């Protein structure tokens, strides 16, 4: 019995993983006091799992730096973790962007997560400028399904090897459903000769409409079982939360036997799922 | 990439089985007005799956057979479903058993889970003395790891046999947690020339603690895995839910795969977790 | 890779079984004083594994001194082909009155009348023994056919029988099959697998022709080139012995019964493999 | 169709010396592709590495290759070294940085700068220890690839399929060249432990629970790695390997018959 033998198999693989799992956590400012007490709640919750650092993303365009650069003093003066901001330059200068990487830094901010941001500079751009203020550690975004601007995903492929060449350390994928695409995208990374590591974004899905929309103008493929596994379930936060988890916990645990050794959880402020995908992970307080 | 290929295709293999999944539920009669309350609201989510039948519990031994009766006439009465009683013989003379018997027949009562009762008359005898009452639907319990008390595995599986030739035309399974185990068992009775259907019993986990005393006591193996997924656990109601989920949808996802088109819930008066798993086979509102 | 996967998988499974494994060890009247030694040592050193009982071939000595040095519970075997259907019931009683409670009864093999059904149900006749039966997956040689080898341990059974014991193989099919055969039968006793572990493949060889205990040609191969070799023939012969306990113990085997041929160490370490350890 | 090498190491007591020998008059037996033997900075140094290279290939006519590395070693002191070897018909060496400038690929280049070398290079499917990430590590192997290394050997493992990736991985990356499976038959667990633990190669739990119990008792250990290192050739065999390198400790029994069940015979 072929499927069931793979299954313990899997299991067992991942279960002596334990120990050995890197993650961190992306969180973004909150809108509202709601949840502003709902963020803390999650950052105390997901600060006891030792993350290699936790990023606060910064909407391009958005006006509201401040609210960014606020959260992440708060997660470092209450945690003692690194913390690093997104950072985006499609809504900057060049001397303001200089000017918030040095006060950063002065802040002992040290890790940037360097975008270009959703919509002059594109993000190798801004990985270069960074660069030239100090040695900063630089994470920046990789596409395995391409990105949706990109004249070719053998262009795109070059983009990010431009912006790891300029500096960046880390990448780290849009999230994806289709885990073949993040394994094949691993894969042509090392025939274009880039040697960072490629972090898979993890999206635990508990609201599928809104990931849907998103998905749909990122060039995110929901396979049709996925599609399959919500319909019906638009009034059933209950329902959802399950097969959500559900979903995820196959995902790392199909990346963990590939040898993936580091993951990113897009949290969307709320811990109980990302805890639980690293509880599975042997990643426990 | 094996695992991720086979995952793709066992879920798309799971989301093509709707409208195919036969499922029941298996309830026992509450002790509190809270779970008086917790058990009809679990009845009402779940009949609208439209379960081929549920059933209740009656304690061996414990002389509250009126409870199981009075729950089975209520499920009727309020949903139309087809409910059966579980009636055991180890605490009872065959002259009350066939009197309990006729008074079930006459009151629309027509599929008895017939049991020998956790601790003169075995299960057989018992299935025997049903018969002779009247034509009833009649299911036993099948051990895939072997009833604890049985002299031999070979002795067991010709005690099930011996159960469907007085008249059993259903087997339920004790629940398993090691898949190979049940598909080793189903090809074991076809052997043995066994022509009933071996109808899977499912526990969603939520309390590993208890289930885990339970397994202990019947025989049940809990692979390493498993005891490894909820180590650390026993304060967190919500992360053990979520892995809880998971194991019992990989199950049903496997078994599915491998033929399995009849499931059997044991829901501890619960809906939730067994709603969600009816979910991903397809058995929906 | 399922092959890798599946090994995996089986590995888990078998370090999973520990201590659930119910094991037996079969021994053999020493005949010289360096035989005496070893048996003793092996009967030691296979103690501490706790078997559900050792057996001594046919030895009322043996049984004695094992009965006491240990406390294991000791099934002498006996046959109905050197005595009379009288002295037999006078050897039994003799047995049970000591507290020798398990045989193993056998027809036993001919020297260059009755059957061992009609032995079980002698033995029965004198006290309530534990009596083990031999079973055959590959047919015993002097049977009319298959089914009327099985219909013969059917009759062993109904006479009292509560074990049944293999003659060694080496191809598991062969077992299994014959399992799911005695279950269809209507066989209610477990067929507990006779384990032989190999180093000398000459004289297992030997024994096998004259057995109809098939060699697979896979097996042939594996010991072919090695009749010098007695260091390479115990490792190959003890990986053999424990892949065909592993595949076993996942089939759901839980009682193993080993011909020992006196000597601890194979034993011990399939044993060990199994989970089974002092 | 199977090839097989055998790895030794430089004896450093009279005793050791002794079983060396033995084995590899019963090793030679089963006509090697080649064997090769180790170098340790602290442990015997080059000469007394040469020297064992030196006495098998005039004992067996087999060929054997140092494993050369390039620690405290000068770009000319390496060529002076390789010349030599080069002229006193060693054609094969392992090409390593060395257990501590230079990363084995500088060597592999300056190897084929000297001559025509057969060089073989290591493999870590669970990754070198130092590297920055397992992408980078499969670079760096196609860097020693493509600068003249005809071969990969690597580093044992006991997750069989860890194995198994790998290769594809390699295959992926346009490396062309045999990755050969380092295989380490256990006999000694405890010590087994120690080496896997220091280079983060997996042992799986019912390894470890396989050797619980037995750090007193040599014979029943010896079945249990011989039954381990039988079982992993047999799968890799099924996956289409066709070479091995046996990381024999200076023994021959295990090795031995493990050759034996892949039918390299005498
Ligand atoms: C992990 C992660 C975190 C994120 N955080 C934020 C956040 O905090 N705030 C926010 O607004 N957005 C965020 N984003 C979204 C991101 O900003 C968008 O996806 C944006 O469209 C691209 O950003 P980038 O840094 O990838 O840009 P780039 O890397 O510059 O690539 C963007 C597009 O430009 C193309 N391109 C690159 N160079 C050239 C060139 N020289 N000429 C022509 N085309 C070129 C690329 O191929 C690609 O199609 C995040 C995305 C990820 C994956
Ligand atoms: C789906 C399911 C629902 C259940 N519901 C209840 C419930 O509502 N109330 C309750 O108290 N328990 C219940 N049980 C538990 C059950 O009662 C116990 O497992 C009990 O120990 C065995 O019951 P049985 O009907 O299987 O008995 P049996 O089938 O009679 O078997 C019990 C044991 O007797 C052995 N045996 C059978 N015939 C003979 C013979 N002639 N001589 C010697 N040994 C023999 C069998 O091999 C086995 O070991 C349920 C179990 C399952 C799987
Ligand atoms: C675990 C084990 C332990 C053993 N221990 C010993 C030992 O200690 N001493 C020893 O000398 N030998 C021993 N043997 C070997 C055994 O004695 C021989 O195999 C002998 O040939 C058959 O013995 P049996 O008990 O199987 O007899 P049987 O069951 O009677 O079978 C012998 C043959 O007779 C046939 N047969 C049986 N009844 C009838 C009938 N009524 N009519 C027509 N045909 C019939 C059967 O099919 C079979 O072919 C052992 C064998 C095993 C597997
Ligand atoms: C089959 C085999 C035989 C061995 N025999 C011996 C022996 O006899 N004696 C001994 O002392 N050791 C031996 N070793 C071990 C070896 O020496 C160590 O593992 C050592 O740490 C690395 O050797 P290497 O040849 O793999 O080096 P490399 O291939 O150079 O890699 C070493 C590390 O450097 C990284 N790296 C490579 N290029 C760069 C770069 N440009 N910038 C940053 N990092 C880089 C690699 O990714 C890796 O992490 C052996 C290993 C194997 C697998
Ligand atoms: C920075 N993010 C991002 C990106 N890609 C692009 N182009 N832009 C981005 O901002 N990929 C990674 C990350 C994705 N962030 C998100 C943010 C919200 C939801 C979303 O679905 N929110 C729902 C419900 C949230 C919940 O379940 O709590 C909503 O109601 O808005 C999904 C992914
Ligand atoms: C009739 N049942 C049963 C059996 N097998 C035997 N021998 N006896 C039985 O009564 N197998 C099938 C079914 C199993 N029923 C059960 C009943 C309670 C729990 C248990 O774990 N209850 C916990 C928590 C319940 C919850 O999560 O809500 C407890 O606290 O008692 C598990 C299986
Ligand atoms: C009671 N046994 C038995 C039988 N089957 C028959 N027909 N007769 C029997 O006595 N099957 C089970 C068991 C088999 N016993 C044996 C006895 C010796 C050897 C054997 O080959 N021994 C070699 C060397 C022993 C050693 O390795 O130490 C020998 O010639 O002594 C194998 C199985
Ligand atoms: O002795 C084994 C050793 O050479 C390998 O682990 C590579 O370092």
């Amino acid at each position: 019995f072929f499927h069931a033998s793979q299954r313990d198999a899997l299991n067992q693989s991942l279960a002596e993983v334990q120990g050995q799992i890197n993650v961190s956590f992306q969180f973004f400012p909150p809108r509202t006091s709601e949840m502003e007490q709902t963020l803390w709640n999650s950052i105390d919750r997901l600060s006891s799992l030792k993350p290699k650092f936790v990023s606060v993303t910064y909407g391009a365009n958005s006006g509201e730096r401040d609210r960014t650069h606020s959260i992440i003093k708060g997660i470092k003066d209450r945690t003692g973790l690194e913390a690093a901001p997104h950072l985006t330059c499609i809504d900057a200068t060049p001397d303001e962007l200089r000017t918030i990487a040095r006060d950063y830094w002065n802040n002992g901010i040290r890790h940037i997560v360097a975008l270009r941001g959703d919509l002059e500079m594109y993000a190798s751009d801004l990985v270069t400028l960074l660069k030239e203020v100090a040695d900063f550690d630089i994470s920046v975004a990789a596409y395995p399904e391409v990105h949706p601007e990109a004249k070719s995903a053998q262009a795109d492929l070059l983009n990010l090897k431009r912006k790891v060449d300029a500096g960046a350390n880390r990448a780290i994928t849009q999230f994806f459903f289709d885990v073949e695409s993040y394994l094949r995208f691993r894969d042509r990374c090392v025939s274009a000769g880039i040697d960072v590591e490629i972090i898979p974004g993890i999206l635990p899905v508990s609201n599928f409409k809104q990931a849907k929309k998103l998905a749909d103008m990122t060039n995110v493929r929901i396979p049709a079982w996925m599609a399959q596994m919500f319909d019906g379930l638009d009034d059933d936060a209950e329902t959802r939360k399950l097969v959500g988890a559900n979903i995820a916990m196959d995902m790392v645990k199909i990346l963990s036997r590939e040898g993936v050794k580091d993951f990113h959880f897009y949290t969307l402020n709320r811990a109980e799922m990302s805890y639980a995908i690293c509880h599975t992970l042997g990643v426990r307080p």
